[PDB]
């Protein structure tokens, strides 16, 4: 049913660099570029919430080739073009500066797709994830709690939810539930995808709810830097008594440590109950409604 290492990367599949367009606009920090390949001779299919891998050219320090990358997919099973023919990713350029080495870093395979340039072949594999998926459940509720890229498999999801395209090619997913995403970036201009999901919520006011935690504009009220895991402190009461639902899923997506001050929100919420959120937790995960894709 759910489609699964249709490539390996003993024999990935060659698709073709369509689109390399930036999603940070002027005055951001760093670059992070939504790349669509197209998928046409071959047979990669995949939903929302799955990663793909990447193999960049050339050879590592130690003169082995480079081994794949995994990059949640940006697009829903359709594709951008809502056309089954292609698929997005969302990928920022790693950076980052050593104890004075030689000077700044740049991944290897970040640094490949971000200055790809249409027309070029890349070898992509899999696709691979069964712990992100949406629920066939048109009414569910879903909580995204994104940082930075985090936001990828949360654009799978939302665009199938509430594109115009999307819900004319999905009869039997139209969606009516509540989804909230709380979104963790630098800067405004690093809002991914901004433009789109204020559309979404301005169509949708009472199906989606947009809020963003925006670190060099905004203050926590202890006077640090606003990040998402103080947005979840702020409204951690509501996201408790959402997450009481049977029918509530969450996901949480971005960088490993972003979940330890989302638990404390919770815990702290849940125990104005007498409910211990780490022993609630467990039983969500095991229920498959606490997805989680941290790295
Ligand atoms: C399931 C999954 C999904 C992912 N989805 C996305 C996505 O949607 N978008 C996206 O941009 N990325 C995503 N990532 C990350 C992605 O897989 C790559 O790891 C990332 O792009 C960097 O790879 P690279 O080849 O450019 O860097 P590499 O050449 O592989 O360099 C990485 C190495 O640099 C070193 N390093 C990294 N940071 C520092 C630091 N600050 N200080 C010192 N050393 C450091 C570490 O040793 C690390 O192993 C995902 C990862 C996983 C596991
Ligand atoms: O510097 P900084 O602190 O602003 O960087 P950051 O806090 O945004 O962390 C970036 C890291 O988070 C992880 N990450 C981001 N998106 C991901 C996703 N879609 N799936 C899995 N892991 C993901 C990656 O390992 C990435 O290198």
């Amino acid at each position: 049913d759910v489609p699964v290492n249709l490539y390996r990367p003993n024999a990935p599949f060659i698709g073709k660099v369509i689109s390399n367009e930036p999603l940070v606009k002027e005055g951001g920090i760093g670059i992070v570029q939504h790349i669509k390949f197209d998928l046409t001779g071959g047979n990669l299919k995949y939903i929302e919430g799955q990663s793909i891998g990447i193999i960049p050219p050339g050879v590592d320090k130690n003169g082995k080739p480079e081994k794949l990358r995994l990059y949640s997919i940006a697009s829903t099973r359709h594709g951008d073009d809502v056309d089954d023919k292609t698929i997005s990713l969302c990928v920022r350029q790693l950076e980052y500066k050593h104890p004075e080495s030689g000077e700044t870093v740049y991944g290897v395979c970040s640094t490949y797709l971000t200055h790809i340039e249409p027309g070029s072949e890349v070898k992509i594999t899999g696709p691979v994830g069964k712990e992100m998926l949406l629920p066939d459940d048109p009414e569910a509720n879903v909580i995204m709690l994104a940082g930075g890229t985090g936001i990828t498999p949360m654009r799978t999801y939302l665009w199938r939810m509430f594109k115009d395209a999307e819900r004319a090619a999905n009869p039997e997913y139209q969606f009516k539930g509540f989804s909230w995403l709380v979104f963790g970036v630098p800067t405004t201009p690093n809002i991914l995808y901004k433009e789109e999901l204020e559309e979404i919520q301005q169509k949708y006011p009472d199906n989606f709810r947009l809020t963003y935690a925006i670190s060099r504009e905004q203050k926590n009220p202890q006077g640090g830097r606003m990040y998402i895991q103080d947005r979840v402190a702020e409204h951690a009461d509501e996201l408790w008594q959402l997450i009481k639902n049977q029918k509530t899923h969450t996901y949480i997506c971005g960088p490993r440590g972003m979940e330890e001050g989302i638990d404390a929100a919770l815990s702290a919420a849940a125990a104005k109950e007498g409910v211990t959120w780490s022993d609630y937790q467990k039983d969500l995960k095991k229920a498959g409604r606490w997805h989680v894709e941290t790295s």
